[PDB]
């Protein structure tokens, strides 16, 4: 509730209380792998592709996340996870009296090139950024000289001054004397005076003083940052106050691939290219990259790799996430081209029923014409983001692929063994006169069909999601809350409410109305239910008898 | 009970407790007998005629599969398992520095031929592996140069090591250096290091030093298995590594049907034929043969054999596994047209409730054009497929054979005293036009026909299956199952469900559902039933009486 | 009741009386073992994988917890207890006049590297520590200096002292004194001048004299360690006071593994490594383990060791501990693959109610791809870890084990002669077909069948929980109390309710709540009851009857 005013007041008036409630899921996907850029350890919302270009400049983690976006035609291309595996650092150097650092992490950020000069035609300072990979160049031309400050007067002495704070050595004034006391003092620590244009200004309205601000970009540095002066004569010319460090700093603070700071005096330096890009190397285990994904929100994750420790590691972690409340699936692929003992030797490895195993190994026409061969786990990629699009409780059972070829092409007792032993596979349809590729079934790792929401993707992710969304809302909504007479029953409408919205949704088969009961005692409050699961067609008997018919006239 | 988080929580929060109890027999076949292939003491599962005919190569066996999967036109084919019984071994030789052997035994293996013949052009072995029998002339190169290394650092010279463990030959370091000075190493133990793509970004992240992979062969071989190179120069050349053995090991693991050992450096060598596949010799028992089926899920067995001693031995087989746990039955033929008082000599022989004897033998269509002329236990291999291929405690009384002729065509008398002594015989139908081939009775070889249980073979096979199912299930459920209350009810329930879904197939013809009594105290549970067998009509009486019929107008 | 207010009021009021009575059992499984670190004779609670991994870094002892959480997919990972028989003791230098000591217990410790260094910008001392097999690395730069003091008087002097205390040895006062006089003090052994907040806050009151709190900020020291200073010349310096003592123990207290106290005078000194760091001595009897448990409320405990004396030493501890209160049970297993000949002996020099003997021993595979090959006490544990997660009053009879091998394969009479000796035994099913592992029976080593309590872990387990919490809270409640005469009857209510409650989570079968019988005399609390035990199926007994039925029409 929102009262109106939020001050109460005594005396007679008229109160009004607003309530806005009653006004008013993403199965967000995950991928890790290799990038010829971008940060270490860091995670990265991915929607657009620029963006995911500009970030990873190239590797196989970019074309890992082109695939996903477009292995789903008929789907929307949502919301990707992604994180870069290699240890990599950016390139610096110091020279000139700066500290140079580069914001690409890896071995591309050493083709930099930084370089800084005078302008004689104004007596200004001058800087070049250049990195050709991108071919990014600008030249910051005539950077300082922010002011000029006249005189006008005929006395035989003008001079003006700019002091530092001693504790910190930042420009904490500006006086102005005429003959040999102060005329004006402008006060920068605190006052009137913290932009330096309201000192242009107020030096334009002084009777016998003059001012005006450098065209060259609208520089407009605070007072805080400028060069130190001391009686620097006014009446000989319309000085400038140069503070040539602050004015490149505000013009190159968020502009273009480099970053200054200071080394102690500043001073140009030739154009020359930067140092220390490296990529280093990876590491033995990565269990400690995925502790970044312990609370980022998602459900499905891919590694880019094929060895076994990796998938150990995934798996692990997925069911530790699963025992915390934040359930994950992983999907991994067994190499290129391997042979069913090789499959059989991993899913009698992995055997666990949030992992997914992928055994057909293929190439997909890329964006780029590329006839990109490429090993299972990059399929396995395509069936997550599949997957990823497919609404809740839906299987990726007999969906299109859209695959240019494959390179182990099965039988049908081929195909029967690799579903019997908890591998999915694909088959090549070539009955029809438009030839295809389709999933024959979602089953898991592990091997019972004893309990289907552990045989089955579908399944086990309608399941999560059910008991994740109802854990969520019911700690939101009822945790906190009175124990007041109609608590039971308002629990059971609103049971009965979000039961209603799942089966509209198609999440659910259906559900029994009487089931639902609430039951209240002290601080608790247990709930019987009922659902009737979603499920998948996965096998149709038709019988078809003939029979005899006699027709008269 | 799957409750859920798996973790323990103190702290205000929401429980779930997810359930999936209660939402979740093939009567297989088997044969033994001789083939060209295959391996001996080693069952198999059969599901498509070509994988058979595959491993299988040829022989009675194949036969006897064909037969078994053809003799039921109206029904389909019934998985079944095949052994071999001769003690055959694969042939063998020891050429270059490696030791070769065979896969598949008996004397066909000795045409196996290899040869490692050097194609100097991609200074490479060419290996040719020949296989005349299956037509098998395939040609495999690009053995060794995995990939190459170069060096274009300024010093004067360069030289680089792969270094060993010396006791054991196992690859644990590749060291670059110039003079006796490393320019950089990379030991090859723990980490990424163990496979040949660390080895190459690592490299190829210097720029002093070149790794690319070759397309002769994307082996990506382990670091352990590469060869040993000693201070080889790296200069002038871009040195290939090889890794030969590590070679063969990816690129021939499952190609061809020949295996390599080491006893040495492997060198080229002549193409050059293997030795000693030997067929071996029979046994002298087939019990040890028959245990390999113990625990196969297998039910009906029948050897190609007509000895008296073979069937002596597979009658006290099955009755060990039926009191074991195993119920199973046997069918059995003798040789080529026996007279009647040689059937009795056999059946007063044997005697036994769970053996049947066939006692016709005639002419067969196969495949292969050939109109076999097969003994009787084929026919008692095809009486075997055609009961596969029927359901629980259904009867081949009067089922048709589909033989093209028969050595013997009985007389009504004759079949009367085979039917009347115990012995399954064959009749030919010539009452009608369309005449064919047909099954007069399944009695087994315990001639006491007041007992039918003993008599019948269906209702012996309903009660085996009903009995070992119940068995099954009832171990599975309750055992261990808490003493509550409600225990007797949920066990009678459960035996209604059982015995109700049991008639709802028609394996039994009905039971009280009233008469279910179920007693419980401490850890006994005594249990109640009655059950009507299903079972198979085999006589009829009419009792047709005329009368006269007096018309009115 | 407590009455509103406690103390009586005698002139005219009102009086209220409130009532707050009416309106307001777990298991754990014991650890005993050898790891890398952890304290000595310390009992541990674990919650957590992660806690027991940074607890206890690595080891048999943290591969038997994840074991024991890993043999439970379905029930939740209860706390466990775990402690190590190492008599271990941490590293340590007696480095300058500070005795620096680490955390962590074992030669681990002797990697740590600690040093000194100095900035005399801000004159104050540095600190390093280094202990990289946690990637751990800090620098505590600029230690002490909390806060400055400047003169802005017109006295001709300006000093400040902290004076030194003999008696206390620690700084007593703090005063700014000039001449031969003191300006004004802040005595720092009383008041609210214990801590520096107040010194600072009080010296701004002086027109003379001003302070000001340290840029680095955050140490807030307590005023009685301050370092000993005498007449600082303050008249134009802004001189931190160093409080050096206090900075060190804020910054090394909590901070890292390393602890730190004088032994002498505070220097700096260089990077030196830690010494003493000693595993300890494993003592030959674990009793000096044992003993040091406590009531936290343990039931099960399985030692990590195959010796007779470990078991002996186990079996007389929780037959102590049980005579004592506190009742357990334990679960041992002898090496690898003992024959038969070898448990009979173990069962019989045991022959315990309290102690279970495993047969089996195998293999599992853990996260990190290890294929752990186990001695049989591991499964031992992963009993122990099944039962944990296994609620009161049930069994592990026919429960999966989830292993991944085994290395005996006991047929039928070799588990039937291991129950017979009291011997627990895992069975790998070829019956199904998908096989799997799974658990035979619940039987102790005391081999006296006519006692299932003793006899049967489950019954034995139920019984002493029942009778614990009985005793407990009939003790708690009534039992010891004041006399009165109506007290039989709500004695006789709370143990029905008692029974109801029971009966409620199947712990117990029934109970007849009329025969419930409660006297009273004097003190004596005489109750008298029946109990209908809990039980677990173990035997089916199935009669079947077949019978002909005749149809009509």
């Amino acid at each position: 509730v929102e009262p109106f005013p939020r001050r109460p007041i005594t005396r007679p008036h008229a109160s009004i209380e607003v309530d806005t409630s009653g006004i008013g899921s993403e199965k967000v996907f995950c991928l890790i792998g290799q990038a010829e850029g971008g940060e270490p350890n860091t995670v990265y919302e991915l929607r657009n592709y620029s963006q995911a270009k500009r970030l990873f400049r190239s590797g196989e983690l970019l074309d890992a996340i082109e695939l996903a976006w477009g292995s789903n035609p008929n789907y929307t291309a949502g919301r990707i996870l992604a994180m870069r595996i290699e240890d990599a650092k950016p390139a610096s150097a110091e020279i000139g009296g700066l500290k140079i650092t580069s914001k690409i992490y890896g071995n591309v950020a050493n083709n930099i090139q930084v370089g800084l000069e005078k302008n004689t035609l104004s007596d200004s300072l001058r800087l070049r950024v250049i990195f050709q990979d991108d071919r990014f160049n600008e030249v910051y031309d005539n950077i300082g000289n922010i002011f000029t400050i006249k005189y006008k007067g005929e006395e035989a002495n003008a001079t003006f001054s700019v002091e530092h704070d001693e504790e910190t050595q930042k420009a904490s004034r500006l006086v102005l004397k005429v003959g040999d006391q102060e005329v004006k003092s402008y006060d920068l620590t605190g006052g009137a005076y913290d932009y330096t244009n309201a000192i242009i200004t107020d030096i334009n309205q002084l009777p016998d003083f003059e001012a005006k601000l450098s065209p060259f970009g609208d520089k407009n540095l605070e007072s805080s940052k400028l060069d130190k002066i001391e009686n620097a004569n006014i009446k000989d010319k319309a000085v400038y106050v140069k503070a040539v460090f602050g004015d490149l700093e505000k013009q190159t603070a968020y502009n273009g691939i480099v970053s200054f700071e200071q080394l102690k005096t500043i001073e140009p330096f030739e154009l020359t290219k930067l140092k220390g890009g490296t990529n280093g190397e990876p590491p033995a285990t990565w269990a400690d990259k995925l502790d970044k994904f312990a609370h980022e929100g998602g459900y499905y994750i891919v590694p880019l790799s094929s060895k076994q420790s990796v998938h150990a590691e995934v798996a692990s972690f997925v069911k530790e996430r699963s025992d915390a409340g934040e359930p994950m699936r992983a999907i991994v692929g067994g190499g290129f081209n391997e042979s069913k003992e090789q499959l059989f030797g991993r899913q009698a490895s992995l055997s666990n029923p949030r992992v997914s195993l992928v055994a057909n190994s293929g190439t997909f026409v890329m964006d780029d014409g590329r006839k990109n061969h490429v090993p299972a786990y990059m399929v396995a990629v395509a069936l997550g983001g599949l997957a990823s699009g497919l609404e809740i409780g839906e299987s990726i059972t007999f969906k299109p692929l859209r695959v240019s070829s494959l390179d182990q092409i099965y039988e049908s007792i081929d195909l029967d063994e690799l579903n019997e032993n908890g591998i999915i596979s694909i088959e090549f349809v070539r009955n029809r006169t438009n030839t295809f590729f389709r999933i024959v079934d979602d089953v898991t790792t592990f091997n019972d069909k004893s309990d289907p929401v552990k045989a089955e993707m579908a399944v086990g992710e309608a399941n999560d999601f059910l008991v994740s969304e109802l854990k969520v809302q019911l700690e939101d909504q009822f945790i906190g809350t009175r124990t007041i007479n109609t608590s039971a029953s308002i629990i059971k409408d609103f049971i009965q409410s979000y039961l209603g919205r799942k089966k509209r949704d198609n999440e659910i088969q259906d559900f029994p109305a009487e089931d639902v009961q609430v039951i209240v005692e002290g601080n608790e409050a247990r709930i019987s239910m009922t659902v009737y699961p979603i499920r998948s067609f996965k096998k149709i008997s038709v019988s078809l008898v003939y029979k005899q018919q006699t027709l008269q006239a």
